[PDB]
């Protein structure tokens, strides 16, 4: 069985291997990079995803999240308190500004021990989920506005034509924000790529071992529990690896540069923080390997899930039976 310890894997594609998005992935799961949950793509030296990051400025972040943190420094929760809109050259200059710029560092581990010591005393703010790409119409190499959609894919797989769409998001960040743990809607994968600025930490757990964190989760978050039986998929909790660890949950880390993609598979759960001003980009996909975790994939009903975009038609096709009362969710 391939990579059987689920480590993180980094793949170095060459431009004739860059050209066929589909075959690659089918490629890298042929290694096993799925069993981790995560894996890296560095693009060939040939690739280019725009010629310049000069003109982004005006791009407008309509509603800018400001996460306030409550509980403590290895198990918290996050609220995203709406602010006043700004354009992306506004949020720059904030996140350089001396109450958010990223603090001295040696090194990744540094700014890594001091994010988890520190981070719920501060409430950065995020820019999530804003509909757009920042890609070249003419990068035609993994284009994350030009890829299949899931609706083709379900199609193809399955037989029958559903309504729906299925468009990249931007996401701009600053030191300190925060990704709560999480899988994809209907637990399928993403593709992120950032495009712009300091760095990303991940981490992620092994989808083989995703009902460990989920148990963990139950435990660490019992009110929360109570309330919804899949509240992860609100995107609001924070475990550190520290305590990770403590609980003996698998899982592992790595962080991505600009230039990097970073694929999530189906069913990985995964968390993380940016180190400081960025732009990353990220859209859902699926391939037929897909298909039976959104059979299975759990539901929020409970009116306080934090939903992408729209998954009713793959509710109703793949989950005919819970269709009903996750609609009336
Ligand atoms: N799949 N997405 C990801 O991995 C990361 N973004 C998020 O999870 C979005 C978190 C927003 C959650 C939220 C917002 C408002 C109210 C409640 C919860 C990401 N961040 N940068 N790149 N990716
Ligand atoms: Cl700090
Ligand atoms: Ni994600
Ligand atoms: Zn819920």
């Amino acid at each position: 069985a391939q990579n059987p310890n689920c480590n993180i894997m980094i793949f170095h594609p060459t431009k004739e291997e860059f050209n066929d998005f589909d075959k690659y992935i089918a490629y890298m799961e042929s290694q096993g990079a799925h069993r981790a949950g995560l894996a890296k793509i560095i693009p060939p030296k040939e690739w280019k995803a725009r010629e310049t990051y000069d003109n982004i400025s005006e791009i407008l972040i309509a509603t800018p999240l400001q996460q306030v943190a409550s509980g403590r420094a290895g198990v918290f929760t996050q609220y995203h308190k709406k602010k006043k809109a700004m354009t992306v050259g506004e949020y720059r200059h904030l996140a350089n500004s001396k109450k958010y710029q990223t603090p001295p560092h040696q090194n990744f581990e540094d700014l890594e021990r001091k994010y988890w010591k520190n981070r719920i005393y501060n409430s950065p703010i995020y820019g999530a989920d804003i509909s757009g790409s920042l890609f070249d119409e003419n990068t035609k190499q993994w284009n994350l506005g030009h890829l299949g959609t899931i609706q083709d894919l379900l199609e193809k797989e399955c037989g029958v034509v559903i309504e729906g769409v299925n468009t990249p998001y931007l996401y701009f960040g600053m030191w300190k924000t925060t990704f709560a743990w999480h899988t994809e809607d209907m637990d399928l994968y993403s593709i992120n790529y950032l495009h712009l600025g300091e760095p990303k930490t991940w981490y992620v757990v092994p989808p083989e071992h995703g009902q460990r964190l989920e148990r963990l989760a139950r435990e660490l978050f019992p009110g929360s529990s109570r309330g919804c039986g899949a509240f992860l998929r609100h995107k609001v909790a924070l475990i550190s690896p520290t305590v990770l660890k403590e609980n003996g949950i698998p899982f592992n880390r790595i962080t991505q540069e600009a230039g990097e993609f970073m694929v999530t598979f189906p069913y990985g759960y995964h968390a993380g923080f940016n180190h400081g001003f960025n732009c990353a980009e990220a859209i859902n996909f699926a391939t037929p390997r897909w298909i039976d975790y959104g059979k299975m994939a759990s539901q929020c009903s409970c009116g306080e899930a934090r939903v992408t975009f729209s998954m009713d038609a793959f509710v109703r096709i793949l989950q005919p039976e819970r269709y009903d009362l996750w609609k009336r969710g």
